[PDB]
């Protein structure tokens, strides 16, 4: 039914959400662990690109209410 | 149709799997890369937040199921 | 409505795709550090599963008018 392919399609999303949620943590450790490497090297982030920044695409907030209106609104 | 939204909301996730596969792959790549690095400096992973970890979130299975029976109810 | 759950749908994909577009761009920063460091202790890309390589998985086209087509489609 449509309510099968929806409650299908947020179970999906609900579950990739969660891997990219956690793809992005990592590579912000990874991130932090580069800009210790480049210190022990006496650099500093500035000498790299990108490697000051940790504030990466990050409309987890808009996209966990949505997420949750999707559910709510399709499986209701 | 019903039938088109479905079958490009299909295209579409499945070609954004294969995309966030290649990125965590990519990401644990650079783990393994900066622990190697780390090692080198007389440092161990557990001297860096994070970087002993190479077990993300991975509902690689979950998905790639989800994902064929989703197909296989919107395109049949 | 349809529309409704439709609507959710293709905005909630855009604003993931966003995120992902800027997880895979700063992983490719963090793979750039990398080689750097690796060059600094004489050693090149190679010495170092998948550093040599910026070609992920990178349907970024395919996507973006997927969804371009979906949007229009959903939502006229
Ligand atoms: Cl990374």
């Amino acid at each position: 039914y449509f309510q099968g392919t929806a409650n299908l399609t947020t179970s999906l999303l609900g579950d990739l959400l969660d891997d990219v949620t956690s793809i992005r943590h990592a590579v912000l450790q990874n991130r932090a662990a580069i800009d210790f490497l480049l210190l022990a090297h006496g650099h500093g982030c500035e000498d790299v690109a990108g490697m000051c920044s940790f504030n990466l695409s990050d409309q987890s907030e808009s996209i966990q209410k949505k997420f949750q209106l999707m559910k709510e609104h399709v499986n209701k």
